[PDB]
């Protein structure tokens, strides 16, 4: 497999939003969870959905729709992907990846990914947050890579090291910041484990996921992270921990796509609070 | 990767079907291992060469050929799969499947997956048959699955649950029919693991294989189970324990395919005699 | 998927070959790490460069250029690859693996693959070279098998054996020849496993891959392997740790491509002379 993606194409991408709005972000925010409301939150916003962009990939986006907006928040410019790509939707990993390295080209240093996981640390309750601290590629393993293919070397090196991923210091500042936020739960830290869904877990799949080492399970995030590492990019993110996944054969029941879309509701406003905050410290 | 069958496409295979049989089948078998006989077992059979059937994928089965039979087995209505799909002949998931939503349209309630399998679990002994509790998908973990693409809601929802995939009533009572057969064996029960195929796995894959909780090693089923879960398919299954697998250096062989067509011939009496039995009771 | 060469491809590419050069070898070496030197070593040498032969994948090797050489080792006639395929440059595995059937054709009995890798083995130290006693195939777990679609009879068997691809005389052989060396350093063997690439593990993913048994990390010769023993040629093969992976937080740095090339380097002269004593003995 092979981008279909030349680099030309990245760069008019980036050159029709530039001539279509005087914002210029630093920080790029692609919003999972409860935080689709973040856009409710910025100053001199200016939105553009996904279908009037040159090559964005079409927009297949569950509750939130497909929106780019930039903006400034708590007094940082910076743009966000309200709603992104899955594999489990039929996209290659090139076109899931697409908006990162526009991000790249706009000015953009900084990445914030955020997502919604199932929680298989036992000491996880619903509604908490973990700082992803690390990583583990499922998809890669089979050789289901965004970089698959050719290496373009105005985006970076053929062989780029994904051990250092997660910033440190954005991690550091995660935690002072919550401390500061009076939360009576603390901030989790964890392995992020990503597969390609569109179903849930089985019992026996969570057990082993656990014993790899896993803190929390998601269907994204992965492959952005890459792409940006691959291209510069400081990466922080976290998951929103929407349930506690069924791992013994006396199911009280069965994850469900409302179950978790409840949480992501009813967690918004402290997300929002959370990342309106981290900006001061970017 | 996306599902190249469109919902017209299995009314249209299902409508043909009904106006060239008059039975209507409530159960629906795919045969594997030593119950490819079973087809000598039906009342008022009506075969149909898989290559005669519109939109049916091309035949390329092994010992047993190719055919889609209708008939009555021990009272009940049925239609019985003689040969099925497997992915390392180079099928996409989406072919493999396909017979499996046809069912749902015909009036299809409940699916019973049989397979030959290698034993992993040390306490099984080539004959044994298990009874499918749960499974690990990994061709799933990348992003292998028939279920990738747009969803059609014709069929289930985005997000299907598997951990309560294998009927628990249904395994339930195969237990109790088993004890009714007075069989001094005992009837087996674990989780299934597939992957790709179609070469034997190596000392060290067998090892890491058992580790992650697996007791049987297949090539197929898995991506039968999640497509018919999808629709609300009632699923039982169970393996056929052809062989065991080689896991130590000091191999005193290694796993044929002899080997395991001959388990399927000595058990297919004992098979055969059991899901009749377990018509009865669906 | 299904491989995209017929057998008469493989066969007009090896007729290619007879008609241009009197060589005619009984090894294959796959030269990988510091061994792209052994050409330097040949005796009545004839290169041809991968462009240049029909059918053959073009060439995208890095340092090492893509040639394909003919000559006697140590009193040996052998052809070996200087430069590989591999799945991260957008190659399918039916690419990849495109020589091994043509050498096969040409009347070679015996391939030996090197690599470079990463050591998970705690007890390697950069420049170890370990036997590859077994591996263990991500990418085939999901499906990714060079072997994937119909079976080409004349090549082999539909359901290939693993579990002895690594000869067992072979690494006997190795184990003298290395004491006869009289190196202070021991001859290490262990398991291999294979990932995709293109990019380096991360903590987590290096933890969970020695959890799993591995000994050593990589990103090719496992497809080369598979193919080769399906056709019946015996295999023999060892890794040159080119680095320790990075397995604890406080990481102390990350794996470069410049260190690997450096240990490939620093070893070239005792991985040339090892090869040519192994050849007396083949
Ligand atoms: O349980 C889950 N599994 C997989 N992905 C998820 N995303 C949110 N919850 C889950
Ligand atoms: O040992 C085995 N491995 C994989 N598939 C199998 N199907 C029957 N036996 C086996
Ligand atoms: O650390 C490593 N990882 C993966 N492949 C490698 N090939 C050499 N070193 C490595």
């Amino acid at each position: 497999m092979q981008n279909g993606y030349t680099y030309e194409d990245y760069q008019d991408t980036a050159k029709w939003l530039l001539s279509h709005t005087e914002q210029r972000p630093q920080v790029a925010v692609i919003c999972g969870s409860g935080l689709g409301g973040l856009v409710n939150k910025l100053t001199q916003a200016q939105t553009f959905d996904y279908s009037e962009i040159p090559n964005f990939p079409e927009s297949t986006v569950p509750g939130h729709a497909g929106r780019l907006v930039f903006g400034i928040l708590n007094g940082r410019a910076c743009v966000m992907m309200q709603g992104r790509f899955h594999m489990y939707e039929g996209y290659p990993f090139w076109k899931v990846t697409f908006p990162v390295r526009v991000f790249r080209l706009l000015g953009v240093e900084t990445l914030v990914v955020t997502n919604a996981a199932g929680g298989l640390n036992p000491n996880f309750e619903v509604g908490d947050i973990m700082l992803i601290r690390d990583h583990i590629n499922l998809p890669g393993f089979s050789g289901e890579n965004p970089l698959r293919g050719p290496n373009e070397e105005r985006f970076g090196v053929r062989f780029p090291a994904m051990s250092d991923a997660y910033d440190r210091d954005m991690r550091q500042k995660a935690h002072s910041t919550w401390k500061q936020m009076g939360e009576q739960r603390e901030l989790q830290e964890g392995t992020y484990v990503m597969l390609g869904g569109p179903n849930f877990e089985t019992v026996a799949e969570c057990r082993l996921l656990r014993n790899l080492g896993a803190d929390a399970v998601g269907m994204s995030t992965v492959p952005e992270v890459i792409v940006a590492r691959h291209c510069g990019l400081r990466v922080f993110g976290f998951s929103l921990i929407t349930n506690k996944v069924i791992m013994d054969t006396e199911s009280q029941g069965k994850a469900n796509h409302e179950e978790v879309l409840e949480a992501g509701k009813q967690a918004a406003q402290k997300l929002e609070q959370f990342v309106s905050l981290l900006m001061a410290s970017i």
